């Protein structure tokens, strides 16, 4: 099936715990992965203006490690529950996919997630401004827009709104978007 296909090409991708106790500032994030009309999605937040990292920025749901945490996917977990209503049972975390060094002293660890179909997003003001989906295939073809470095924009058909998605987020969508759909019959 279309789900069994993603988690088993995932899987080939999946670093485990190698690189999870470095001595770092250590932060996760969760890429959730949701089918509507026999296609994939990603699920991405807009953050809250309020916030000190980051105000207005699109992004994945996740953030800072903390004590509680039993490991960095329960991080990503926590976080995707605080921001957007996202159940435990509702998220099944399928791999971790190389993590990305920033600013000499700082790692985050990407999970993926397949989400289940009965899930629907519950904002938190204080946390996050706007929750959309985009089609994971968008990623294979995106609009670009030179700033020189590059950003993607994304309008969606419902409503007409644009997104502007960038930096690690931008790169993290490319990569699961490559893993998954390269090389498939039609
Ligand atoms: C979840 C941890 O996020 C960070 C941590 C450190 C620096 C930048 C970011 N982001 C993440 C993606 N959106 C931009 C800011």
């Amino acid at each position: 099936s279309m789900l069994d296909d993603a988690k088993a090409r995932l899987r080939k991708y999946d670093i485990g715990g190698k690189y999870s106790h470095l001595p770092y500032n250590k932060y996760s994030v969760l890429l959730p992965l949701v089918a509507k009309e026999g296609k994939l999605h990603l699920l991405f937040t807009v953050r809250s203006e309020k916030l000190r990292r980051a105000p207005g920025e699109v992004c994945f749901p996740g953030g800072k490690r903390d004590p509680t945490d039993m490991d960095d996917a329960a991080t990503a977990l926590r976080e995707a529950q605080e921001e957007v209503g996202l159940r435990p049972h509702q998220v099944e975390v399928v791999c971790c996919l190389v993590p990305c060094l920033i600013d000499t002293d700082t790692l985050i660890t990407p999970f993926v997630g397949l989400i289940d179909h009965n899930f629907q997003a519950q904002p938190n003001p204080a946390e996050v401004k706007d929750v959309f989906l985009v089609p994971l295939a968008y990623f294979l073809h995106p609009q670009v827009h030179d700033q020189i470095n590059h950003i993607f924009e994304y309008t969606n058909p419902e409503d007409g709104v644009t997104y502007q998605i960038k930096g690690m987020t931008a790169n993290l969508a490319v990569l699961v978007a490559f893993i998954i759909l390269e090389k498939k019959p039609t």
